[PDB]
């Protein structure tokens, strides 16, 4: 599944459900900038988590930094690379359901998505 906003496409947003005992999750997606002007993923809003921290600099995965989206390029958020940390889960996440999230882009603005929840 995929979502479009402006000239951006967010393809198969997904995450691995927290392991039993853990309250944190890692959010992943394949983001395309199909436009001629740059953009940035600057925030993520999720009701089921206390906060969301964008780790968009693949060279330094401990830094809180937006995901830069240069024109005409595909940026992948994936395990072992850039990702969004979802911190302080409020209820248990059901594998097979979606996690409803709002992505906030600097120029293209907000888009409401459903992330596919995988087993731990
Ligand atoms: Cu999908």
């Amino acid at each position: 599944h995929e979502y479009d906003v402006g000239k951006l496409k967010v393809e198969h947003p997904w995450l691995r459900a927290p392991a039993d005992g853990e309250k944190n999750a890692s959010f992943y997606a394949f983001i395309h900038n199909n436009g001629d002007t740059p953009d940035k993923l600057v925030a993520v809003k999720v009701e089921k988590f206390g906060s969301a921290v964008i780790h968009g600099d693949a060279k330094n995965l401990a830094l809180e930094a937006p995901v830069l989206l240069p024109p005409k390029q595909k940026i992948t958020l994936a395990p072992g690379g850039a990702y969004v940390a979802l911190l302080d889960a409020k209820k248990h996440l059901e594998v097979g359901w979606g996690l409803e999230m709002t992505l906030v882009f600097e120029k293209a603005g907000e888009v409401v998505i459903d992330a596919a929840i995988d087993a731990p």
